């Protein structure tokens, strides 16, 4: 089976906290995760292009070129581009990361096309090139990717990743560059037009489904809008009570974030009920000792119930327990939108099917 092992590491946020940098940032910027998903939710003043990856926790490794140069990357279902930093990246922030040197690669082919990458909070500038990408043991030849050269923000210096490998639909790829998964499929390098994610780290399984990772039967849900891995949510309940998504709503399955993210108001209510409070470094801490007294939250999808127990929605680290919930302000006309991140995936093995445009889910084993 083609397996890409994932390692769980402290987040960019945690690193910012530990260096005492987060406070100042937050005082002068207004963070809205909604900006990754809507061209309209952007920050007016965006000097931190990677702000939206504050909370990513799982990373994988890929090789690029001949012979291979390695990089740690985020396997992101909420984006579609592949990019890594160029050796030409002079910025301070590029300094202790792996960078790609095209001169060292006998298979590299330059292009004159510019890459402009944005995740809603400022842009990164670079160049597009082709090379062979080593992923899960496979050699993905003629893969177009970006080499970033301009200021990526101070956040990169503290990030546990070098770059990002997008897993969404091609419709949302900047410059229409072909995504990794599409090129693999196009070249007949994978068994089937689908992929699955298992979080313990865990693995990204390319072109397969492994029954060892779940119990029960898989439940299939159609993708409702092709672009992100977007589905229809039926409701959200907390103590038998409907707390949000009344009469249905939209949800995006996103591996590039660890948290459950939803509209500010629903969220403010949930935080209050679970006993969380916000600290200086701007986190919602909860007492670890209070876990056993919390209620489950249930998402109903296509008429099936997916409960998350407190042990699931509350993150337990070193020196702390933190809330796995976060809020965002979605645009006007946009309807209610929830984002399902690691917290959810860690409990429900997820299958991403491109052949049929559906998502499948089942309780982990």
């Amino acid at each position: 089976l083609v397996k890409v092992p994932l390692v769980r590491k402290k987040s960019l946020r945690q690193n910012l906290i530990k260096d005492g940098k987060l406070k100042d940032f937050l005082k002068t910027h207004k963070h809205n995760p909604a900006s990754k998903y809507f061209p309209e939710a952007a920050a007016l003043i965006g000097d931190e292009p990677l702000e939206n990856y504050l909370d990513t926790e799982y990373f994988g490794t890929i090789g690029i070129g001949t012979p291979a140069q390695d990089f740690t990357v985020i396997f992101d279902t909420g984006s579609s581009n592949l990019w890594v930093p160029s050796v030409y990246c002079s910025s301070l922030a590029c300094s202790d990361h792996n960078q790609f040197n095209p001169d060292d690669s006998s298979t590299f082919e330059a292009t004159s096309q510019e890459l402009s990458i944005t995740y809603g909070t400022g842009s990164m500038t670079g160049i597009l090139g082709y090379d062979t990408v080593q992923v899960g043991g496979i050699s993905d030849t003629n893969q177009i990717f970006g080499l970033s050269e301009t200021e990526p923000g101070s956040f990169l210096y503290y990030a546990p990743f070098d770059g990002i490998l997008g897993l969404a639909y091609p419709s949302i790829s900047a410059s229409g560059a072909t995504p990794v998964f599409d090129n693999l499929w196009d070249q007949g390098l994978v068994s089937q037009d689908l992929f699955s994610v298992y979080l313990s780290g865990s693995v990204v399984l390319l072109g397969g489904i492994d029954s060892s990772y779940y119990t029960g039967s898989l439940n299939w849900v159609p993708v409702s809008v092709e672009g992100y891995w977007q589905i229809t949510l039926d409701s959200i309940t907390m103590d038998g009570e409907t707390i949000a998504c009344s009469g249905g709503c939209q949800a995006i399955v996103d591996t590039g974030t660890s948290l459950l993210t939803g509209p500010t108001s629903a969220i403010a209510n949930i935080q209050s009920d679970i006993g969380a409070s916000e600290n200086s470094d701007g986190e919602m801490v909860i007492s670890c000792s209070s876990i056993d007294s919390l209620p489950d939250i249930v998402f109903t999808i296509d008429g099936v119930q997916y409960p998350l127990s407190p042990s699931a929605y509350i993150l337990q680290d070193d020196d702390s327990c933190t809330s796995g919930f976060e809020g965002m302000d979605v645009p006007t006309s946009s309807g209610e939108l929830w984002i399902l991140g690691d917290v959810f995936i860690r409990q429900y093995y997820t299958v991403f099917d491109r052949a049929n445009n559906k998502v499948g889910l089942a309780p982990v084993a």
